[PDB]
């Protein structure tokens, strides 16, 4: 995250860190047994780490569980990045408390110039590398259509949402990926992709988890 704040500790307790000996991705825990994340996260060999804080020193409240599958998207083009989710269920159900809870699927698609909230252990600067070990936060509305296709032409699609500041400066970045995006309560994004971090006229662009709430349930209900 560019230009966000110190979340604080367990103040964001859906967030979940994918490791494979490293941090590579973020997620999003939405029931005791299922992970959402990106597509374009996967990889063989996670592990899913609930419950941090500072992902560099083990700090009591933590979490560590393998993941025992992951369902890509049936639809996911690697190409365009349309249809970037994936489900990730772990080998054994995690104890939800105070700092490990689930996050809502969404009943409805939010409207533009909703506040959302995008967090992650990304990069924090927009030039050059910078990575914090506690988690970042960012307070972002979702921006309109054609603002979100201006910028992008030819490479939106109705799975896909842009969300952040057309000034630049406050972004999603680098290692924030298959992150969450929660607006009014609910999961309604996923950090998917974007031209660069906080550049101006680029804002961050996410998977539009309203779209796949059928998918998902039908998914988990059946693995
Ligand atoms: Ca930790």
């Amino acid at each position: 995250i560019v230009g966000g704040y110190t979340c604080g500790a367990n103040t964001v307790p859906y967030q979940v860190s994918l490791n494979s000996g490293y941090h590579f991705c973020g997620g999003s825990l939405i029931n005791s047994q299922w992970v959402v994340s990106a597509a374009h996260c996967y990889k063989s060999g996670i592990q899913v780490r609930l419950g941090e804080d500072n992902i560099n020193v083990v700090e009591g409240n933590e979490q560590f569980i393998s993941a025992s599958k992951s369902i890509v998207h049936p639809s996911y083009n690697s190409n365009t990045l349309n249809n970037d989710i994936m489900l990730i269920k772990l080998k054994s159900a995690a104890s939800l408390n105070s700092r490990v809870a689930s996050i809502s699927l969404p009943t409805s698609c939010a409207s533009a110039g909703t506040q959302c909230l995008i967090s992650g252990w990304g990069n924090t600067k927009s030039s050059g590398t910078s990575y914090p070990d506690v988690l970042k936060c960012l307070k972002a509305p979702i921006l309109s259509d054609s603002s979100c296709k201006s910028a992008y032409p030819g490479q939106i699609t109705s799975n896909m949402f842009c969300a952040g500041y057309l000034e630049g400066g406050k972004d999603s970045c680098q290692g924030d990926s298959g992150g969450p995006v929660v607006c009014s309560g609910k999961l309604q994004g996923i950090v998917s992709w974007g031209s660069g971090c906080a550049q101006k006229n680029k804002p961050g662009v996410y998977t539009k988890v309203c779209n796949y709430v059928s998918w998902i349930k039908q998914t988990i209900a059946s693995n």
